[PDB]
């Protein structure tokens, strides 16, 4: 009785689904396979001076980062790999927090201050944002390593709020926080392909709405395996139907309501510059196709779209 | 042109309005004697150029008001928010004189290395010892706020003649990168007087909104000194009339509304924790007041109200 | 014998009660966690183990409180199963602790250990009642246990001793041997209904639903208490006792009472649904564990 | 709004046919030299600010009265009545000065913590010391009353505009909470000459009345000063008048006749214990004249009865 406002009928959620894809015209791509990133990854775990344990349960980990590449069909090895090794270590760092008990909560001061860190995988998160000008410019390499610092402490703080009801813009920050959108979405716009002294004034205005879709259309298509088939009741949706006292269908409805007015505002935003739309759109396919594909995580082939 | 161009008797007359609306009082004069001499101590002991230390001594005279925003906290509180203060003034007037040094600073800051001037070097270790005043989420958001400050300091000017005219979300996206809100938000709720473990959880719903009041109080506030009496025309109100086609005059007047909105907001989740409650009131209380006591930098005694 | 009320009598004054409010049975509720956990808490009191064994048999019936509020939190549950597993020990053995009762308010507020280790656990009970309540619900609590302890040592000093002219002092007893605000307040817990919000909406509700609290006791256990047991300083008792009455008189003007005050709460909750659900889940599991728990009032020997 | 309105001539007219059916006469005037010697020791005692103990001494000269209404009692009950007085003015006329501290009384009380601020320390070990005047059952109807009054007191503000009309049952539990009835009932019946375990079963019964004359009778005398002369709409008898769809007048002259039936109720159930009853009449008689003498509270000098 208690749980019909955050509960989705499973037609119902498949008839939202079907006119979110039908609103941004979304057509499936073709199975992506690049046989060369999980090699890579394999040796890059194997490369860093940590234990057997948590190298073996990395390899688990990295089954569900390698998918990341596929984000990027047309981005340099560098771009695809380097947003895969970010996406292993923030899975670790996600699966350990806890355990390492306050590791990550000296992540921050610990980088500012150039000292190892509480654990060795902390130290392999440090040494990537060190080198993140391997693949973006200065102000992408910025906002991955501020993005990364609101990830580390937005995952410890989200474990408080198992929220008050007249926080209206709290579900958008704590999002925001936890989500790491901006760290996908430079990668969008890459540093060899579009440097930043000549591109960035063109393609930062979409930045924002970027990031919206990416934290957005998670929302929409994990709501499936995190509250109709799981237990999860503070994610965004959720809690913005706890905020404004309405059903978790009406915030699902609006939110697909915003993915797609952000999907309109980049494309009249790139009109004039059809090689960083193309990316976008590229970008936003790969994305959603990847969640319908990988139904280990979202089980989205147990509804009807 | 005309989208521009609001008067000082338009102008003076909304901010009457919104005056009346918050139910805004100006505070009692706030002296803390032993705030000026620690400022000088502290510049007197930095390795900067003989005119850095006298210009910094010009802008220590708008940075020390700021110690009356948190008029009931530690003197450890406002002298580091004192601080933090008058090294962001140096970073944003004299962001040409340091040339390329700015664009080095996030990375060299996670590598712990020194950084290309002095004056950064200062900016570092402040961001080094962050946990002297503020818990762990609070350290790590001035952390990341202030990457974000440098590096939006650095584009902001790209934009000149070049915000795209249906961009709806790059204004906030720009504001939220300079206005340095969240590192002033954190100290409204000390780490001493409210320790994370036990307050963030009460206090996290209301940040969001908080930096909301923050930037754009002072967007209200310093329209006047930015577009009517100087000529920046790439600010969070000129950048909205531009991309929605609109007036200056009526995204000025949407401005002040948004405000109220929030005001209303935080007083209704802070309500239960009097306390908390009363640190906020406190900081927006000075916050403005601080707006127009600092003619210097605001000028608002040129204006009727 | 004007305290004589037949099984007839009262079945048929159960029935048409029933019939004037609506009553329906709720589904059985079911949590698997409360039992394991209540067995769990009183495993860890430092009691006597002849009082955690006793303490078995009051469990039974302490855990069907958590049915009362369907919708809440586990805490909120769990903790009024265990305050009640502590009112029942007190209710049923407080002669058993000798005086210790009548120091409790005063070794409480001092910081001092209570006279019997059972004490010692209401005491750190109410130290706890932020977990699952406001301010104000915690203040009622602790005022409501208070008022407990000694109503409940009070009580029987006026068997055969309530003065005939002292029309108001059967109610006053009531309120403070009913222990009602515990248990209103929990209707409204604090995660769904934070106080400072809603507490305006809902303390107007308060005192009608304690008197149903009360007084909804008072008829469905008259029958445990004075026609199949010897109990006559309960209220409708002391009712019949200072108005010169029948107890069948006074039974009937509790149940009109007790019809008017439900009338009461619906008009009064109506523009607010969630917190009028709350009222009605807790109403209709109120009712129904008086009938199921046959073990403490024996209600299946009533045709109703 | 009429429906509140009593004129000066009603009311002085009301209040002579009060007195007149009950046969008042203003007892003749009480005084004790030890009273306000051993307040001001008392206050001169408490570690409070310079500040507060200022105020206390115009709060002490309401609360020296209360001695008046209990004559025939020791000093140990008079002067603690004194006592607990003074502090519960300090609370009303002042919990704007405390903020949040009154909030966590209860339970910082029964955690055996210090209080936020040394006022409500005070209030504690008053609490602790009930057995030098009372018996256990009425040493924990004061601890249990003061819990009810410092939250009532806390809330009373919720309904500053008006009550719901539809909450019939509610200004009589909201007068409840805060009226303080009970601890000054029970004072009535000290244990020194009434102990609880022969008199208790004599005296109980009649404590239900004599709350009601207690809290009624305040609310008939001190009309003037809060309705009248004052713009308070949200006492007893305005907030039945609200309810009820009555007048202010028709509630007024309601109260009054409630409150000559439990007098009479009480002389009903008293009557076979004359020192008893004479407490009660003592108590009452000084309850009223109290009323009448302390001008500088209740203004009754202004009113012709
Ligand atoms: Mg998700
Ligand atoms: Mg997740
Ligand atoms: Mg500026
Ligand atoms: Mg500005
Ligand atoms: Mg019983
Ligand atoms: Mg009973
Ligand atoms: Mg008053
Ligand atoms: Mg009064």
């Amino acid at each position: 009785p208690e749980d019909v406002r955050f509960m989705v009928s499973l037609s119902e959620y498949g008839a939202i689904l079907s006119r979110f894809f039908e609103k941004i015209d979304f057509h499936l791509p073709k199975p992506y396979y690049d046989s060369s990133i999980e090699p890579a990854l394999a040796k890059y775990i194997e490369e860093q001076p940590w234990s057997e344990d948590l190298k073996t349960r990395a390899a688990k980990y990295a089954k569900q980062a390698v998918g990341i590449a596929s984000w990027y069909p047309r981005a340099s090895f560098a771009v695809r790999f380097n947003c895969v090794v970010i996406t292993l270590l923030v899975i670790i760092y996600d699966e350990d927090y806890l355990t390492f008990g306050d590791a990550g909560t000296e992540f921050s001061l610990r980088l500012v201050r150039g000292l190892p860190q509480k654990a060795p995988f902390l130290d392999s998160l440090a040494q990537f944002l060190q080198n993140t000008d391997q693949y973006l410019g200065p102000y992408g390499s910025s906002m991955v390593i501020k993005t990364t610092l609101e990830f580390v402490e937005g995952t410890n703080v989200e474990n408080d709020f198992s929220v008050p009801p007249d926080a209206l813009r709290f579900p958008r920050y704590l999002r925001v926080k936890t989500g790491f959108a901006e760290t996908y979405a430079h990668a969008i716009f890459p540093n060899d392909t579009f440097p930043e002294h000549k591109y960035r004034k063109l393609y930062l205005p979409a930045l924002s709405p970027l990031c919206d879709i990416i934290d957005f259309t998670n929302d929409i298509l994990s709501f499936y395996k995190e509250t109709i088939r799981g237990t999860e009741r503070i994610n965004y949706i959720c809690n913005v139907a706890n905020t404004t006292g309405s059903s978790a269908l009406r915030c699902l409805q609006e939110t697909v309501d915003a993915v797609e007015s952000r999907v309109l505002e980049i494309h009249r935003i790139l009109a004039p510059y059809p090689d960083l739309l193309a990316h976008c759109n590229d970008y936003l396919a790969a994305y959603i196709g990847y969640h319908i594909r990988t139904t280990s995580r979202y089980f989205l082939d147990e509804v009807r779209f």
